[PDB]
Order: C-alpha cells, then structure tokens, then sequence
C-alpha cells in the first residue's frame, strides 16, 4: 500500500491527540456561540478547519480543545468560562462521536469505543486573574492545562512576544506551577519566554508540555523552542507539540511576517491595526510580495530536529486549527494528518515512532502529572498564597 494508506491504518490504531485547536473561539467569534448556525455534524468546511467528520476522516483520537480569551480585554474569567461552556455544549450536543475526558484513563476508554476523548486547556495565565483559587476552580470544571502566557506578559510570567517583564517566573509566577503541579494540570510552555521555559522547567516537578509550538534552531522565532529547552524535556519527561502556523515554521513566511511587519509601522500604523486603512496597506504589500507556502514538508523539517534533540518519546502534534488564519498546503484542515504521517513514514520514522507522536507520549504526560498530584496532594493543602504577598505591592 501507499504511505497515505498506511498512515491511515496506523492512525486508526494510535490516532492523533491534538495539543491545541480553537473552535471554541472560532464559535465564539463567528456566531457567539449559537452552535446550531455552525453545527460540527455537518460540513463547515466553508467556515472552519474543524467539524466531525473531517475530525475522523483526520485520524483524530483526543482533542484538547483550547480555551483561550483575550488578555487584551476585561472579564477574562466570566469569558473563559463562557469557551468552558461552549466546549461541555459540544460534547453534550454530539455524544455519539465526542466523549469528556478528564484523565489519561479517560483517553484510553474514548478510544477503546471510537469517540474523541475531549479535553481543555486554557491559553494564558491571565484566565486565573492572579488567584489560586480560580486556578483551582478551572481545574475543577475540567481544565487540564494552562499556557503560562499568550501573546502579552502577565504580572507573574514573560511573554515570548513581549518585552523582558519579570525575567522569566515571577516568585507568584513559581507558586502558580507548584498550584498546577498539586492539581495534576500541565504546565504549557507554549506562548512563554525561554527564561519563563526555563523557570518553569526548574521549578515544575511534573513533565511539562508545549501545546503548539515548533523549533527555534529550525525557524528562528520567538514562538519556537530553543534547543537547550528540548534537552531538557527528556529528563522532565515532558513533550513538545509541533505546530503547523505557517508564519513559525517556514522560514519564508517568518521572513515575509517580519518585512509585512515592518511596512505596517513605515506607513505609521501598528503592525496589528485593523483598521481598512491600515489593511489596504498590507493588501499592496501582498500585492508586491505574494504570502509564501508552506508544505507538510516544512513541519517534517521540524519534527525531525525535534526528534533528535528531544527524543522520540517528547514529542506530540498541536496543529492550532481554528486559531490561525493560514496552513501549509496538504494540512488545510483537521483531515490533513495523515498526510503527516505519511510523509514521516517515506523519512524513515518507525511505527511505533508515530504510534508515541500521536497517541502514546501525550497519554503518558497526562498520566504523569496526575501521578505527580496524588504525592503532591497527599502531602500538603492547597495554595492560599497571593501576589502581593509572594511578588511585593
Ligand atoms: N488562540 C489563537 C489567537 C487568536 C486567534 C483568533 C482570535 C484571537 C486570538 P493562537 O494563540 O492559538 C494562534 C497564534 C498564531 C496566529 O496568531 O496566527 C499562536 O499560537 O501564536
Ligand atoms: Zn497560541
Ligand atoms: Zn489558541
């Protein structure tokens, strides 16, 4: 058979979990939530990278579903647990295909029965507003990772995508990865300065993860990890989930961002304006230098450093479907992995390489950090420190 064939069968075996996909937001955005107007059993193909039959067809076995909000706006608890809403919404309206998972048991019996295991991770630590007990209580509905940042610093951790805030961890920001450590929720790295990765890396004592993020040495942008993080990974048993975002992984459209970047501010806007002024501007940009694409190749290239710098066994897949604009040609939409697989395959990558890429190294990770909370748990109460208390007024 073909490499596609085969990537297929392999799948069904060992499917995908997915580290990081948006729909939440999407909906959010799109139609504020009125499901019926986006209904995932049914081909949205016109409107989204995600649906359940492209889920399947993709080879898709768990899916953490992101909670992100904006930290650029108030009410980010009251918003984040509206996109907690939205995700328990889609597994009560679908139950024939989608099934809550809570644990890495949970995992495995959604896929001893044929359903997406269907978890959440929060995208930034501004969705606990400075308090242990809402990280907590985000536990406690269901979420089951935290990226420590998103694109902006917070008061406890540095943004990859902002300037130097606190050096890395703040001493609230070390006690909230000591909180998550307690609860058995992953510490995403994902978004983070290298000085908060390697803050998080010296103070966690469960494995790690990166929900979507590829590699610095192969792209150099901030968004990526470097190779002295990935090292690490192996001794924190923690693993790193390639992203698929063209504009981080090929190194032609992380050129292309940065010189669209820098026309934005020559014509006096801010890269990120949105304004039709501002557009028509990046439009003639585009007009003179067309977007360039990337292929599955591109996050092969990736994958592979990853594998000989972290290790087969702390590696995973987070393609950010519905949270980014663009994909590489052949990863268009959640469908797209076999074709990822197929290519590791014609590389060489054995099958129980794969079967730890997209099944077993993000079954092993949940695992450990709830091996990590029950010593934790068992050991001490819970946090009642603040940020005052721990970072000064
Ligand atoms: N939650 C998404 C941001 C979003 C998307 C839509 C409306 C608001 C916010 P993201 O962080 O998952 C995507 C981003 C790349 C990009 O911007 O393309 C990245 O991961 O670094
Ligand atoms: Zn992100
Ligand atoms: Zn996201």
């Amino acid at each position: 058979m073909t490499s596609l064939e085969k990537a297929r069968e392999l799948l069904r075996e060992f499917p995908v979990v997915d580290g990081h996909n948006d729909l939440p937001w999407a909906l959010r955005e799109q139609v504020r939530y009125d499901l019926d107007a986006r209904d995932i059993a049914a081909d949205q193909s016109a409107h989204l990278h995600t649906d359940l039959a492209r889920l399947r067809s993709g080879g898709v076995g768990a899916q953490y579903w992101s909670v992100y909000v904006r930290s650029d706006l108030p009410g980010a608890v009251t918003a984040t647990l509206e996109q907690i809403d939205c995700v328990r919404r889609l597994i009560d309206r679908h139950p024939g295909e989608l099934r809550a998972a809570l644990t890495a048991a949970d995992m495995e019996a959604a896929r001893a029965e044929g359903r997406i295991a269907s978890l959440m991770g929060a995208e930034g630590g501004h969705s606990i507003d400075n308090s242990l007990a809402t990280l907590r209580a985000l536990y406690a509905l269901g979420v089951r990772y935290m990226t420590l940042t998103h694109n902006d610093n917070n008061a406890w951790a540095d943004s990859a995508t902002d300037e130097p805030g606190v050096g890395g961890l703040s001493a609230f920001g070390r006690e909230v990865v000591r909180e998550m450590n307690r609860e058995g929720m992953l510490v995403d790295l994902s978004h983070v300065a290298a000085t908060t990765m390697r803050d998080a890396l010296d103070t966690s004592t469960a494995p790690v993860i990166f929900s979507h993020s590829s590699s610095r040495a192969v792209c150099d942008h901030p968004r990526n990890i470097p190779d002295d993080v990935l090292e690490r990974l192996s001794a924190n048993g923690g693993m790193a989930m390639v992203t698929f975002v063209p504009k981080f992984v090929l190194q032609a459209a992380v050129d292309w961002t940065a010189e669209a970047d820098d026309n934005m501010r020559a014509h006096g806007f801010h890269h990120l304006d949105s304004s039709p002024e501002a557009m028509k501007v990046h439009a003639a940009f585009e007009e003179r230098v067309p977007r360039p694409v990337a292929t599955v190749s591109t996050v092969a290239d990736h994958l592979d450093h990853m594998r000989e710098v972290a290790g087969v066994d702390h590696l995973g897949i987070g393609g950010d479907y519905d949270g980014t604009p663009f994909t590489p040609d052949g990863l268009g939409d959640v469908s797209g992995y076999p074709n990822l697989i197929a290519e590791l395959l014609d590389r060489g990558w054995s099958q129980s390489d794969l079967a730890k890429l997209t099944w077993k190294n993000a079954v092993r990770v949940l695992d450990a950090a709830e091996d990590v909370s029950r010593g934790l748990r068992a050991a001490r109460g819970p946090s009642n420190a603040t940020i005052e208390q721990l970072d000064g007024t």
